[PDB]
Formats: C-alpha cells, sequence, structure tokens
C-alpha cells in the first residue's frame, strides 16, 4: 500500500483572472479548493486554495500514461500497484488584479509553479504578466507553462499562442520552461502534465538543521457553535514551514503577535504558545517539514485565531531572535513598466512620502517612504513585520489608479 506522508513540496498554480487556475487543481487532485462561502457565491478564488495529491508510476506502462494520482495500474491493464514517488501539494492563486497581494503572499510558499494561460484569450494579459515577473523576482523558477483549454481551440490556433509564449519567454530566466497543452474542465492531457510535474518541479533539498520557520496563512476556530466552553478547542494556525521542521509539544511564538491597544495606543507583542496537534489534509503527524500547508493546534483561546487573524505572521520556536520591526531598510531595483496595468505605464522613481505597499514573507502591509536612495529605500510601516532572516526578498507595489501594482521588488537590510 501507499504511505500516508505529508507532502514534501509546493507547486504555485497563477494565471490571470478565469484562466483555469481552479478547474485545473481540481483536474489533477480531485478537490475544489474554495471553501469560502463568498468565493463559491462570487464564482472567484479569494484566499489562497490548496489541495494534496500522491503521485506514483505504473513501471511497466508507458508515460506519460503512466504517471497516476492514485494507488491503481488498472488504466495500462495492470493488477500490480504503482510505485510511490511522492506527495505533492497545490497553493492555488486569485487571479484577479485586485488581489495581487494574495498572489504574492503565495509565492512566498511556492517551491515551484504552474503559470495557466488560457487558450481561447489573447497572451499576454496583465496578471499573464505580473504573475510571471512576480514568480522571477521572488525565485519561484521550477516553472511549467500550462495552455489551459485548448479542447475549444483548433491545433493550429494552440500552435500559435504556444509560438506567442515561446516569443515572449525567450531572452528570460524561463527561456527553456517548458509548455505543457490541457484541458483542466474536460480532463485532457492531464498525464503529461503529471510527467511534467515530476521532470521540472522535483523536490527541493531541505536543511533541517535550520532554525524553523513558518509563514502564516490561515488561522482558525474549529468549534461548533454552541459548543460547550469545557470543550472549546484551541486555536489553529494555518501555514507552510519554510525552513527547518516543528514538532508538538515544542514551544513557539507568534510573530509579531497580537494588536495591543492602550487608551488608543497601538503595539504589537508576541503571542506565545505550545504545539498540541499537527495536521496536513486528514492526516495527524508528529513533525512538520517544509512542503504541504499544515494546522498547527494550539493552546490559544479560539477567539484570537478565529477568521484569518493572524494571516500574515510568522510563527519560530520561542527562543529565537526575530527582529519585528516597524521601519526596515530595502535595497531594491524597480521594473521600467508597470505590468500587471492594462495599459501601458512607465514606472516612476519612488518618491519621498509617498506610501507604497510592501510584501514580506506571507505578510502585506503599508508604508511611508522617508529615505530614498539609487539603491536603497528606508520605509515606516503602519504595521511591524517580523524579519527572519537576512536578504529577505519584498515586493513592492504602488497605488496606480485606485489599484495596488507591483512596481519593483528588493532585499530587507538587518
Ligand atoms: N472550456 C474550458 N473552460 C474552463 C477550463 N478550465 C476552467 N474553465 C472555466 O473557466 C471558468 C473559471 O474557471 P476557474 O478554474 O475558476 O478559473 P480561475 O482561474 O481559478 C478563476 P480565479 O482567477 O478568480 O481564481 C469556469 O467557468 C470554468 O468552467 C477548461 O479547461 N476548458
Ligand atoms: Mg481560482
Ligand atoms: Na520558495
Amino acid at each position: 500500500a501507499w504511505p500516508k506522508v505529508q507532502p514534501e513540496v509546493n507547486i504555485g498554480v497563477v494565471g490571470h483572472v478565469d484562466h483555469g487556475k481552479t478547474t485545473l487543481v481540481q483536474a489533477i487532485t480531485g478537490i475544489w479548493t474554495s471553501k469560502h462561502s463568498e468565493e463559491l457565491k462570487r464564482g472567484m478564488t479569494i484566499k489562497l486554495g490548496y489541495a494534496e495529491t500522491n503521485i506514483g508510476v505504473c513501471e511497466s506502462c508507458k508515460k506519460p500514461e503512466a504517471y497516476v494520482t492514485e494507488p491503481s495500474c488498472k488504466s495500462c491493464g495492470s493488477d500490480d500497484e504503482p510505485k510511490f514517488l511522492r506527495r505533492i501539494s497545490f497553493i492555488d492563486a486569485p487571479g484577479h488584479e485586485v488581489l495581487m497581494a494574495t498572489m504574492l503572499s503565495g509565492a512566498a510558499l511556492m517551491d515551484g509553479a504552474i503559470l495557466v494561460v488560457a487558450a481561447n484569450e489573447p497572451f499576454p494579459q496583465p496578471q499573464t504578466r505580473e504573475h510571471f515577473v512576480a514568480l522571477g523576482i521572488i525565485g519561484v523558477k521550477n516553472l511549467i507553462i500550462v495552455q489551459n483549454k485548448v479542447a475549444v481551440v483548433s491545433k493550429e490556433e494552440a500552435l500559435s499562442q504556444y509560438r506567442q509564449i515561446k516569443q515572449f519567454t525567450k531572452g528570460t530566466w524561463a527561456e527553456n520552461v517548458p509548455i505543457i497543452p490541457v484541458s483542466a474542465l474536460h480532463k485532457i492531457n492531464i498525464d503529461s502534465l503529471i510527467e511534467g510535474i515530476e521532470e521540472y518541479i522535483k523536490t527541493p533539498y531541505r536543511d533541517l538543521s535550520q532554525k524553523p520557520v513558518m509563514l502564516v496563512i490561515r488561522s482558525f476556530d474549529v468549534n461548533k457553535p454552541g459548543t460547550q466552553f469545557n470543550e472549546l478547542k484551541g486555536g489553529v494556525i494555518g501555514g507552510s514551514i519554510i525552513q527547518g521542521l516543528f514538532k508538538v509539544d515544542q514551544e513557539i511564538k507568534v510573530l509579531p503577535g497580537l494588536r495591543v491597544e492602550k487608551q488608543g495606543k497601538v503595539s504589537y507583542e508576541p503571542i506565545f504558545t505550545k504545539i498540541s496537534s499537527i495536521r496536513f489534509g486528514d492526516e495527524e503527524f508528529k513533525e512538520a517539514k517544509p512542503g504541504g500547508l499544515v494546522a498547527i493546534g494550539t493552546y490559544l483561546d479560539p477567539s484570537l485565531t478565529k477568521a484569518d487573524n493572524l494571516l500574515g505572521s510568522i510563527i519560530t520556536l520561542a527562543d529565537a531572535e526575530v527582529p519585528v520591526l516597524w521601519n526596515i531598510r530595502i535595497k531594491y531595483n524597480l521594473l521600467e513598466r508597470v505590468v500587471g496595468a492594462k495599459e501601458m505605464l512607465k514606472v516612476d522613481p519612488i518618491r519621498a512620502k509617498e506610501t507604497l505597499m510592501l510584501s514580506v514573507g506571507s505578510s502585506t502591509t503599508l508604508g511611508i517612504v522617508t529615505s530614498v536612495k539609487k539603491d536603497e529605500i528606508e520605509v515606516e510601516l503602519r504595521r511591524p513585520v517580523a524579519v527572519w532572516s537576512n536578504n529577505i526578498r519584498t515586493v513592492i507595489s504602488r497605488q496606480i489608479a485606485g489599484r495596488w501594482r507591483m512596481i519593483g521588488w528588493g532585499l530587507v537590510e538587518i
């Protein structure tokens, strides 16, 4: 039988609005990632979506069909069990331009990515570009480009767009990135995509001796309403471990922590707690490593974790030394153009006292520029940010025409 293990790798799913990211994840995993009522109602991804699957291979059968997502080789005429390869998981990002920040958050959790390009829409759409560039900037470079919805266009049209994609990636880090055509909705050529995932998105090496750091994207109260107080379960915090590993019963802290109000005056203080449980999907474990989205059960009052209250926090061991900063210095570079805009726009240089949006790990924070130089800016933040290492990538956004747009990136210097 196949072992029950945590996912060992995170694959982002990005691309322009309605190009079929969520349906693609469903075609691969059998799971629809949209869990929130507002998402199902409006017909869009809003929060980061998540889904897991095992990946195996039928060793006597021919590829790519030999690749499977369940322990069966019957589809190639074998009664033998397929060889288990690994468990993988998907970080399903929203495509809407207004939700770019959320994509950025998700990108901090990705080991690799699939860029979904609809074959029946003109390439390259604004968020195709913005997500692509974001991936490059952040360093998520194990990329597969998927042409989705090919079953509604002729082979000729698909090939025309394929040529466009090669032209686009030529001269960039993605020049030799593979392009794989599928229909997510009708489940066509999915096997080729699985094969591509095995070939192009290897599980990266993990140095488990590093200090444990988890980036937080979820937090919730798992109690049913009208639950008896003496049966109230502790708050749960969800996210991905980007380095090291966590274990049940470890003393941990959430940084920057909780918002404290003292007569209108606002500060943040670390939340200290203890790991009471560890879960990936429907399975419980004793330890949690990079790869997958983990649910950390704690002894926290559920009111503290309710409704993603802790989104953008990090979790570390209680004794870790981590700067929590209300001002940061960033060694930066700007893009030439606002790639996410419908109409072409040049990026203006950073101006003093300008308000910018900074993406750091899973966090998104507004700040005011207090110093501008050619290679460096300094920023006074509205809320503090936890900086767990030197030279963490940040992505810089500017409000253009009422919309926050990515305009550059940098390294947080401590
Ligand atoms: N014809 C066809 N339609 C598809 C395919 N994949 C998705 N769609 C359609 O596109 C629409 C949006 O699909 P969805 O998977 O939600 O796209 P999405 O990119 O996740 C939307 P968002 O950007 O808000 O997260 C749906 O009507 C869906 O049926 C496909 O392979 N072929
Ligand atoms: Mg979606
Ligand atoms: Na990564």
